[PDB]
C-alpha cells in the first residue's frame, strides 16, 4: 500500500538482541532494565494501529522505560552530519542520540504495523513526504529527540555541515525539535565543518546560524560557534 520501504525483517529479534548487547556490553553499571519488556513496549506502541495516526503519546511508556539521557557534558547533537558526528563522538567518548539505549535499538531500522494484524508490515511503510508525517518511524525520532534535548545538561556540542548553504535548518529535527527544547542554562558549542577539498558555503556569521543564536538566547543557553574547518582539521583537532 505505502510508498516507503517495508519494515526491517525480524525487527523484534533485532531490538531485543541490541537491547541485550547495549545493557550488558555497551553501557552497563546503572540500574538494570528488562529488555524483554522494552521490546514488548516498543512493539505495543505501534503494532496493529493505523500507521498514519502515530502520536507522541503512543511512545511515552516506552521512553519512560529508558529515557534517552546522557551524562552531563557528554551530549552531542548533529544535523546533516550523522557519520562525522558519530566518529567525533566515538573518538572523544561522547554520546549522540544513537548512543542512548533507545536510539541504539532503533538506529537504521524501519517499522510499521497494520490495523488488525499483530505483525509488522514487511512489504511497505508510510513515507514521510508521500504518505503522512504522523507515522510511527518519524514520530519516534521526534519524540526521542525532544526528550534527548530536554535532559541535556552542562556543556553540549553540535556538529553542523558548513558545506550546505544553511548549516542550521530550522525545519530539521535539530532546528524544530532539539534546539527549541534544550534544557535552559546549558551551554552549546557548535562546529561547522566542511567537506575536504571544498570551500565552506556557510559560517557562524551566516543567516542560519543567527537564527540558532536567537533560539538559544530565548532558552538562556550560552552559544560558542566555531567554523571554517575541514572534517580532517575538525577531527584531528576540535
Ligand atoms: N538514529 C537515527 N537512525 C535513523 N534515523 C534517524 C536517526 N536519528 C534521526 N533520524 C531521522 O533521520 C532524519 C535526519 O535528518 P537530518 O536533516 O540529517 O538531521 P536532523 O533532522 O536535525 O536530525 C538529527 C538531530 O535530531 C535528533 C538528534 F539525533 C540529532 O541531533 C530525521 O528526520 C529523523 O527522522
Ligand atoms: C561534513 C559533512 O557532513 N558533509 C556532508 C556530506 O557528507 C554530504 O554528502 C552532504 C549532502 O548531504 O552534506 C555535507
Amino acid at each position: 500500500r505505502w510508498h516507503g520501504a517495508g519494515s526491517t525483517a525480524d525487527f523484534q529479534k533485532i531490538i531485543q538482541e541490541r537491547c541485550d548487547t547495549y545493557t550488558q556490553t555497551i553501557r552497563p553499571g546503572s540500574r538494570s532494565r528488562n529488555c524483554q519488556a522494552i521490546r514488548q513496549a516498543f512493539m505495543s506502541a505501534f503494532i496493529s494501529k493505523d500507521p498514519c495516526k502515530a502520536t507522541k503519546e503512543d511512545y511515552n511508556s516506552l521512553i519512560n522505560l529508558a529515557p534517552p539521557t546522557v551524562p552531563c557534558g557528554q551530549q552531542v547533537f548533529w544535523s546533516k552530519t550523522k557519520e562525522l558526528a558519530h566518529e567525533y563522538a566515538k573518538r572523544r567518548r561522547l554520546m549522540t542520540l544513537e548512543d542512548t539505549l533507545l536510539g541504539y535499538l532503533a538506529d537504521g531500522l524501519r517499522w510499521c504495523g497494520e490495523p488488525g494484524s499483530s505483525d509488522l508490515n514487511i512489504w511497505s511503510c508510510p513515507d514521510w513526504r508521500k504518505d503522512c508525517r504522523t507515522n510511527y518511524l518519524s514520530v519516534f525520532w521526534e519524540v526521542l529527540s525532544e526528550r534527548f534535548a530536554e535532559s541535556a545538561c552542562n556543556t553540549v556540542r553540535v556538529v553542523l555541515n558548513g558545506s550546505l548553504e544553511n548549516a542550521f535548518d530550522s525545519m530539521s529535527i535539530f532546528g524544530r525539535v532539539e534546539a527549541p527544547n534544550l534544557r535552559p542554562q546549558v551551554e552549546l558549542e557548535a562546529w561547522l565543518v566542511h567537506d575536504t577539498g571544498k570551500p565552506p558555503s556557510d559560517s557562524c556569521s551566516g543567516s542560519s546560524i543567527r537564527k540558532l543564536k536567537s533560539i538559544l538566547d530565548g532558552r538562556n543557553v550560552k552559544f560558542r560557534c566555531m567554523d571554517n574547518l575541514s572534517r580532517d582539521q575538525f577531527l584531528q583537532r576540535s
